[PDB]
């Protein structure tokens, strides 16, 4: 009979030892953030449908603008009418709300602020002294029981702990001025270094966002997304999901900042800034890198979203996992075939970045980034493609033999969508138990 | 899905009431009116009410305790417990969000950054694309499970539950000043295009037919510990939940092309709007119990005129059930729930008179959480409708709290919707 799936046994088969599985060499240097194609000179600016050359997100309004006049949920989509266009894109734009221009990525400011001091929730609760009274806990075995049963209430899907690898952590940051108002912040948009200094707490000045030399560890979580809405993609549903899931990657990032600090530490926030997701998560042992530049995990393969905080809380650091992501995407290449901008790579890993957009010295497939941004103006939306038909986005790709799991080899419209099956968040009452969690799970 | 259709009933506000009933001003809460708000602390200092409950987390912690008379595994779990329960009122001020068009509680979503950036679409600009209540209704309650809503209910807006007058504070005050300048707005219904906030008056439109109710629900295993701290942790929690869903949620109605008025704890009594909606039934202790959770749920409401399809009320047996349980009246630390049958007639100025309704103390129920340094819970925890500490930590969780021993039975088709 067919074995119940234990997604906790699956992890503990393809653990590994102890050690970044990132390859490097000598050339690798800190990456500064402005280099990313979402904020470079270079890839900043995509024409439009008209041939006006904008900055990328106005363009794709304009699309977004275009289908629904059209009746279309995505490029050449045609909708079951202009309304059902209208409620797509209405449903992705409110999922952004609790998020800074595509991804909170000022340090900060905002919501991504690096103290709680100023914070209504800690003004409200500052007569119990929880940030001001000194840790009663510092056994990192229980701290880190404590954190992930905290990271589970504030919504992650998937938690794991790393060392800090600074390597990661961007050389400088994309940011404003402490005083520029919300209205001209993207006209306003300065770089400011992201150094490690001997002191106390993370402090910002103004020239410098310091983070302690005591920052050791880094959390990663995974939010998951919605099949059925990124099976969409590229079109307006595959955007929704992910709009939500950056609000609920806030709301993380917030609520497990202030159970940390009114446990006597501190923590940085970060959502997409601060350094790369990717890398911790793999660091972490959320899952494995990919050929499209994802990390891969069992249980969601990559349809999932990344967030991290940074602390001195000292924690037990998670082990990586092998599952064999590395050997499947040497021979898969689906996403490579189905990219509507070819910007992923059919040949294997190397060293070299293939443009200024990728981080040079680590072993990774070097993708293009600026051809994966240009087809967003051109098809309306954040595309998705490559997670949409991933193998591993699927559900049951896990079987058991009868004596351990292992990968089925086999496996390598949106008014039916808006009609069909959902539940809270958007997760899947068919697969929630894989996310079950007892202190076995959190801590060994 | 069966048992919810099994149980509907024909249309109709299932409330009964009588000719003197008026709508209640907010102020005669407990937790705001000056009769209940102050309280002693454990060394007999008078403060408002949740300096005098902060006390004594603050005494428990340093003596090792999760709650009153339960001592923890030690100091360090004490700790954890308030952290938790702290940080889980991220997104939400001064308990509960009760101030309407303040913080994140806006009545338009002009300002806000959200919208700020995706203004170029012209999304909260443009006419209705669909009219439809029919598929509006499929749309927005999709949208709704988006948001973070185990259940979702709609009925027609019932003025009678909503606050004559809301608390609230004058616009420029800061954060800082909030709590001490507290004052008291009427909220009325008038021919306007838009909700809109004058110097006087909180002004919701004629064209308000519609109010749309959310239950987020709790974790049973942490509202099991009530009245210690993981109790308190769950209900925080779930009050940031609240919050995001209602923002999320009035964004998807105003890029819709129609207007929303988040609300938490404000406007009006979520109880009332949850039993006309049909997400259950009121309750002994005074709770909206559903099936799927009993009363181990929160609530929040929505209202718009959006055109949308009402939901059924319904009736699975909780007031015969009631009638003869009592568990939460013999179980309530502080004796605030009646033993009695329903009658019209409040107990004092916190309840509202003219509605069928058991007649609970509820300045004994606040009067309980300066004493055990929580918001109790103890009724909902006892009530066989809803069916330690170092082994809650130790034991079962999953995200946002959520159980997938019971989560199958929130999955929502088309079917099911509308
Ligand atoms: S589609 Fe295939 S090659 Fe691409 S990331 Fe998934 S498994 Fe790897
Ligand atoms: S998001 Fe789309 S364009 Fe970008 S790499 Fe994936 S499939 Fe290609
Ligand atoms: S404990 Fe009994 S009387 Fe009280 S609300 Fe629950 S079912 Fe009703
Ligand atoms: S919360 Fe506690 S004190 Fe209040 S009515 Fe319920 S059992 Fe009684």
């Amino acid at each position: 009979a067919e074995k119940e799936k234990n997604a906790a046994e699956i992890r503990q088969q393809f653990a590994m030892t102890a050690g970044s599985p990132i390859i490097v060499n000598d050339k690798l240097e800190r990456y500064a953030e402005v280099r990313t194609a979402f904020t470079h000179p270079t890839s900043f600016f995509k024409p439009n449908y008209k041939g006006e050359v904008k900055p990328w997100f106005l363009s794709a309004y304009d699309e977004k603008v275009r289908q629904i006049e059209n009746g279309e949920n995505g490029p050449k989509m045609k909708a079951k009418n202009v309304g059902e266009a209208r409620a797509g894109r209405a449903l992705e734009a409110a999922g952004w709300t609790l998020d800074i221009n595509y991804g909170n990525i000022y340090p900060n400011r905002f919501f991504m602020l690096w103290s709680g001091e100023t914070m209504t929730n800690t003004q409200l609760w500052a007569p119990v002294g929880l940030d001001r009274r000194p840790p009663d806990t510092t056994d990192p075995v229980e701290l880190t029981n404590y954190v992930k049963f905290a990271a589970r209430m504030a919504g992650a899907d998937l938690v794991g702990v790393a060392r800090l690898n600074r390597n990661w952590v961007y050389s400088e940051a994309v940011t404003i001025p402490a005083d520029v108002p919300y209205e001209q912040s993207l006209h306003k948009e300065i770089e400011k270094p992201i150094v490690f200094k001997d002191v106390p707490l993370p402090i910002e000045t103004d020239d410098e966002l310091i983070i302690p030399n005591t920052c050791e560890n880094v959390i990663v979580a995974g939010i998951a997304m919605n099949r059925e809405m990124m099976q969409t993609a590229p079109n307006s549903m595959a955007c929704a999901t992910t709009a939500f899931c950056y609000s609920r990657m806030c709301m993380f990032d917030m609520w497990l900042c202030q159970f940390i600090r009114y446990m006597g530490y501190y923590a940085i926030p970060s959502c997409n800034g601060v350094g790369q997701s990717v890398a911790f998560a793999v660091e972490a042992g959320l899952g494995q890198a990919s050929r499209m530049g994802a990390c891969i995990t069992p249980e969601f393969g990559p349809n999932v979203r990344l967030t991290k905080v940074f602390t001195n809380m000292p924690l037990v650091p998670d082990k990586p996992i092998d599952f064999g992501v590395t050997e499947f995407c040497e021979t898969c290449k689906k996403c490579a075939r189905e990219c509507p901008s070819k910007a992923i790579t059919e040949g294997p890993r190397t060293f070299e970045g293939r443009s200024i957009h990728n981080q040079s010295g680590k072993l990774q497939w070097q993708n293009d980034y600026n051809k994966c941004l240009g087809y967003w103006p051109e098809s309306g939306g954040y595309c998705g493609v490559c997670v949409a038909v991933c193998p591993f986005t699927k559900g049951n790709i896990w079987i058991h033999d009868g004596v351990e799991w292992l990968i089925d080899n086999t496996r390598f419209n949106i008014t039916e969508v808006w009609d069909g099956k959902i539940n809270t968040y958007g997760l899947d009452a068919d697969h929630f138990r894989d996310t079950v969690s007892f202190r076995k799970d959190r801590v060994k």
